[PDB]
């Protein structure tokens, strides 16, 4: 399922994710904007690890969620990577939060500090009632 931007805010609001951890809204927006463009089914293998990204949050294989097939993986959010493939977004939510309450925070997700770190990130939560 690919959500339309204001849809997404008003669901991440409800599952507690506005300041979890130090972590707004919209910058929980901005994330899953550019790591997979608000898509639920987004998946991207990384031929240099052999780790695959799952979701509409972009989580790892080798961390986070367990796929069977990523060498040294570690399952610390204990799920299965499928669960992270759903329209519903449950499971992803419980998933990002799982990582978040690790030292980084939400610099875990390289593509935060790349595209949300420091910027006006007011645009992705503007107009949506949140």
């Amino acid at each position: 399922k690919v959500f339309e931007r204001c849809e997404l805010a008003r669901t991440l609001k409800r599952l507690g994710m506005d300041g979890y951890r130090g972590v707004s809204l919209a910058n929980w927006m901005c994330l899953a904007k550019w790591e997979s463009g608000y898509n639920t089914r987004a998946t991207n293998y990384n031929a240099g690890d052999r780790s695959t990204d799952y979701g509409i949050f972009q989580i790892n294989s080798r961390y986070w969620c367990n796929d069977g097939k990523t060498p040294g993986a570690v399952n610390a959010a204990h799920l299965s990577c499928s669960a992270l493939l759903q329209d519903n977004i449950a499971d992803a939510v419980a998933a990002a939060k799982r990582v978040v309450r690790d030292p980084q925070g939400i610099r875990a997700w390289v593509a935060w500090r790349n595209r949300c770190q420091n910027r006006d990130v007011r645009q992705y939560v503007q107009g949506c009632g949140v």
